[PDB]
């Protein structure tokens, strides 16, 4: 689980939408 984390400040950063479906 901790890799997801260091993968959303990678891929929730730039795009700042892929949230919605990561949450």
């Amino acid at each position: 689980d901790f890799l997801n984390s260091a993968m959303s400040s990678l891929y929730s950063g730039w795009s700042s939408f892929t949230t919605g479906a990561s949450k």
